């Protein structure tokens, strides 16, 4: 319903009021979250300049303040001593600038000399309203203030169309270098392109990372390379994959791909797995974004949000939420994802569980639930249920001979992109035991399966009185439910 | 340098730029509080609606979003599950009506059934701008959102000038009582007015409430009666108090005054101490405001900032915070304060200390260091301090024969309301031994003296790199020194 013009009219042409009276429908909103980052007011969508620099943690947000809709970008900033506890810091980039007229988007962060570099994509319309995308080293400093430059690092080059953006800017084997996704102007196919630098001033191209002869859909939104426990890690946002490649259902995927090996100046990569996996089963998971951090740990933060697609909480004038912080694993030949250490500080009000079929009749609106289920059984688990099971978040399990975890969110609220379906499979081992470790959070469920083999995440909208959590069988299983403190 | 016109400009006149401009500075200064509630832009001042209400805390606010200055007052909110870990809930009250057309003064909160009474002073200026302050009751729901009525509750009586503000409703004694800070209009004396009710509808005046024959100031704001250990106690700001009643060095004070009885109906004060007494002996509170809780507990917490007053940060366009959460006590015949004990969680990186000159070269800008100093000794102890100790904040202590303490911020940094002095005293008992409890959070510090029988709370600026701690003498005591986490 939002025109191009309401989408662009510049930020000082909003008033104040309407500025302040959004902040307190976002806030006060039945549906918010409160140990999830989530917008002050306003769309949040794609993390950006994840990273560790001056003593503490930092994220920055794809932002659109006022409304519940992709209106210009800019960055607004959070930091945290531990991943967990956030505290606002206010915008950081706006769209206030010819290089980034039409919007500040997504980019990452890199330490430089006692700085901060902010690498992103100024989103250019010009005179006719055609894309120019610029590739922007913006600054901070240890105060978090922000300085831009006037001129842009990488101009968009020949081969790419209008689609060349989301700049990772990072050091590794003694040099600098930029991942952007792209979409080749002749080919319309997407691909990382790989840009490499000995001094932040002049870059050289290296050409489109070798993914190999398949076609990774027609744009790559959001690419990110992590190393995680040694291997290469891709994680990245391939639109229109064909899912021969691999099965999603969600509108756009969020991928990623292990290496056994990289190499940035041969435009080289040697895949570990046969093929990328979804790195989230579940609904709403999308431009992930991840870094290397100090102690040695790769963390990822996820958008809970995807592009083109509605929700409930549309009328009340604000948008989605982030993810959890995840800490990555390779293990098996598989990218694991774990709750940071710092999220058990959240907890409060543990109950121990052993076999009851009614775990809570009224569990509140945040909470952890921590499941170990016996193979060879088949049910269903029932969350934010009201009491006759009819309307919930279903989790139907089978740890038997046709083992598979299905989440079906139909029943739970109102339809929620329902064009993309009301379920996810999450297939299982057949006869082994099954692990659960669940987030509630307002209109956010985060389900970590088999200690992070798997995580599903996705939003649901239900009756602020639904909070029953049940097994619908006699169900064996142990398990501890504990109540998480709010702090946003 | 800010005119009245610019002051009462309303919100919507502002623009939403400038709004995001402001949060960004404010959020990002080197001298902001990240473990106190502070502004998200502009000036914060008295606390309001302090309360337990729909399973968690409550705290709303005096605030102008828009600058350093006391423009058109609004209240924002927010909530906390332990009185430590608060998150912004927005706007609140807006001076958007006729009964609080310049302003939505302070006020508080009450629980009635099942809904949350915001009791507040509409800062009513009429065509004349003559104030005509309206006592009005509004009402906040679990989801925590407010509906004004159309009509005030209590009209101004004719005994009063038009100084007349911030309600405090309560239950007692089987009915409804307000207690309201009022200048009687002939002899421009400050008193508490007390009106009662048994349906919130129709409301009696009892009369001022007999606080003695010796003047309380010509005006009180903020009153509030809680009862602690079964004792009334008044927490009040009796503008223009004789010092002759009682020592202050503010421009001005937040007295208490402990009864051993009262009785509301017939608007008597037996007091329990002869004389009213600073509820700080700091440099900056002010408006403190106090409830009592479901837990049994009496909690107060203090606007940290003075009326017509000037800080260095009036540059950076915004002011002031709060103090931590106090939880109050009545022993020995004295108010006694204590941090919360949830304030623990944000302690880390714990040192012990024993005797040892230099606790810190460098102790960061957010730290809690607890003391226990042998008697018979003299020295300072600095904080925030350079490496020379020429700037500091210096804890001037003498535990021998002439028992005392000065606090002196003169060479912290830039000048803070120096017409009011740069030292505070507080007297101590010769040959006794002293604890100390201080909380630094960038420009803000909390002295806790003796376990709660003092608390000294005041701004400072200092650089950066002031961070040293240190005695100057060889002192014996033993101590701990734990960073605070940032959460705000
Ligand atoms: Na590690
Ligand atoms: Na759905
Ligand atoms: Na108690
Ligand atoms: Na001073």
């Amino acid at each position: 319903e939002w025109t191009r013009e309401q989408r662009y009219r510049k930020y000082k042409d909003w008033d104040a009021q309407t500025l302040l009276d959004l902040q307190a429908q976002a806030a006060t909103s039945p549906y918010q979250m409160h140990y999830h980052i989530h917008p002050l007011s306003g769309l949040l969508n794609d993390p950006n300049g994840f990273s560790y620099y001056n003593g503490e943690y930092h994220l920055f947000c794809q932002s659109y303040p006022f409304g519940p809709v992709h209106g210009v970008k800019s960055w607004i900033h959070f930091a945290s001593p531990d991943l967990v506890h956030w505290h606002y810091l206010g915008p950081a980039i706006d769209p206030d600038s010819d290089l980034d007229n039409a919007g500040a988007y997504s980019g990452s962060a890199m330490e430089h000399n006692g700085k901060l570099l902010l690498m992103y994509t100024g989103n250019h319309r010009d005179e006719d309203w055609t894309r120019i995308p610029y590739q922007v080293i913006a600054e901070m400093d240890e105060n978090n203030h922000i300085t831009k430059p006037d001129a842009a690092a990488i101009l968009p080059p020949e081969h790419v169309s209008e689609h060349f953006r989301d700049p990772q800017l990072f050091k590794h084997d003694g040099k600098y270098y930029v991942l952007l996704g792209a979409q080749d102007a002749e080919t319309k196919s997407g691909h990382i392109d790989i840009y490499e630098s000995d001094d932040l001033k002049t870059w050289h191209e290296n050409g489109y990372l070798d993914l190999g002869k398949d076609e990774m859909g027609y744009m790559i939104e959001c690419p990110n390379l992590v190393f995680v426990n040694n291997y290469p890690v891709l994680i990245f946002c391939p639109q229109g994959l064909d899912k021969a490649i691999s099965d999603y259902q969600n509108i756009y995927p969020n991928m990623y791909w292990i290496g056994k090996d990289i190499n940035l100046n041969e435009a080289k990569f040697t895949p570990l797995q046969s093929h990328p996996a979804n790195l989230d089963d579940g609904f709403d998971v999308y431009a992930t974004q991840a870094f290397n951090a100090p102690d040695g740990n790769a963390y990822a933060i996820s958008w809970v949000g995807l592009p083109d697609c509605t929700y409930p909480t549309d009328k009340e004038n604000w948008a989605n939420c982030y993810s959890q912080v995840k800490r990555l694993e390779i293990k098996d030949g598989a990218l694991y994802q774990h709750p940071v250490d710092a999220i058990k500080n959240l907890r409060h009000n543990e109950t121990q569980l052993n076999d009851e079929k009614i775990i809570s009749q009224k569990a509140g609106k945040q909470y952890e639930l921590k499941l170990y289920l016996a193979a060879g059984q088949a049910g269903k688990l029932h969350l934010a249920s009201n009491d006759d099971l009819s309307a919930s978040l279903v989790i139907d399990f089978n740890t038997a001979q046709d083992a598979k975890l299905t989440i079906d969110r139909a029943s739970s609220g109102p339809a929620v992109n329902p064009d993309y379906g009301a379920t996810r499979t999450i297939g299982l081992n057949d006869n082994e035991d099954l692990d659960l470790d669940i987030f509630v959070d307002g209109s956010l469920c985060e389900i970590f399966i088999n200690d992070g083999r798997h995580v599903a995440t996705l939003r649901f909208f239900a009756r602020s009185s639904n909070q029953k959590i049940a097994f619908d069988k006699d169900t064996k299983y142990t398990g501890r439910l504990w109540s998480m403190n709010s702090i946003l």
